């Protein structure tokens, strides 16, 4: 599915994202445009042999399986391919976990790139939320 930004900022916010950990709404809008252009299918393989998956690209890596990635961490405990739903749920969750690891958002690089620091506010004025 790709999402519209208001629809997406909507389901966010019904899933807890707005203020979660001390990151206003606008950030995983703005996080999630720059990541995977608001598409739950985006993949993307790594030369590590990791893949990022769904709409907040959830590497391989250290938090989902998908069975072909050497040096699996599995943090997250779910399949690589429950990340790539239309329901953002699965993906919400994960991210819950990531960004409670110490490193806050800095764990999406394109959040890092290019909204950090910005009017992230922007993301969602226009929106009925």
């Amino acid at each position: 599915k790709v999402f519209g930004r208001c629809e997406l900022a909507a389901a966010m916010k019904r899933h807890g994202l707005d203020n979660y950990r001390g990151y206003s709404l606008g950030n995983w809008v703005c996080a999630a445009k720059f990541e995977s252009n608001f598409n739950t299918q985006a993949t993307n393989r790594n030369t590590d042999g990791s893949t990022d998956y769904g709409i907040l690209q959830i590497n391989s890596r250290w938090w989902c399986n998908d069975g072909r990635t050497p040096g699996s961490r599995n943090l997250c405990n779910i399949p690589c391919s429950a990340l790539l739903s239309s329901d953002i749920t699965a993906s919400v969750n994960c991210a819950k976990k990531i960004v409670s690891d110490g490193n806050g958002m800095n764990a999406w690089v394109a959040w890092r790139n290019r909204c950090k620091g910005t009017d992230v506010q922007a993301w969602i004025r226009g929106c009925r939320l």
